């Protein structure tokens, strides 16, 4: 109905993954959904899908993820699964992202080592328990959250976090 169009795109399509290879599939998947990405070694940001690096074989790892106004949603993030290098992630103003996609991300063990920096700003459906389910990446050095209405108990997160991950920069701006 008047939008079926978003399982179109976060359909996984594990044959273009075997392939081409993950973190390319991934970034098709992102990149229609009107996220970014950035590869370990440029400066630039794949921002048009049709300009996507499509020769070079291989060599492309995805290292930091912008999604602003994106569509993607959980039933995509099988995409993430093969990716070894994924450093930085910003969600912000995505509608479909929330406590299940948050659980569903820290249980991601490739992700759970390479994580250092992660923000989730302005996404109205995210609350308290897919906040604190973060903490299973290990090696998370630093953590924004910002205008989450659905975020209450902050404090007992700071503390959490205080806890589990003592060394975390735990940036907040929150009401
Ligand atoms: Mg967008």
């Amino acid at each position: 109905f008047w939008g079926w169009l978003n399982a179109v795109f976060n359909k996984v399509d594990h044959d273009r993954i075997r392939d081409v290879g993950p973190d390319r599939a991934a970034s098709e998947w992102l990149l229609r959904c009107g996220a970014m990405v950035r590869y370990h070694g440029q400066q630039r940001w794949q921002k048009d899908y049709n300009h996507l690096p499509t020769g070079p074989l291989d060599k492309y790892k995805i290292q930091a993820i912008d999604a602003t106004d994106s569509c993607i949603m959980s039933i995509g993030f099988d995409h993430m699964e093969g990716l070894q290098y994924v450093e930085k992630i910003r969600l912000c103003k995505c509608h479909y992202i929330e406590d299940g996609c948050l659980e569903r991300l820290s249980q991601l063990e490739n992700l759970q080592k390479s994580m250092l920096e992660m923000e989730i700003i302005s996404c109205g459906n995210v609350t308290d328990k897919g906040i604190i389910a973060l903490h299973h990446f290990r090696n998370l050095k630093y953590l924004f959250l910002s205008d989450l209405p659905g975020v209450k108990e902050k404090e007992k997160i700071v503390q959490a976090f205080k806890t589990s991950l003592p060394s975390l920069e735990l940036k907040l701006d929150l009401k």
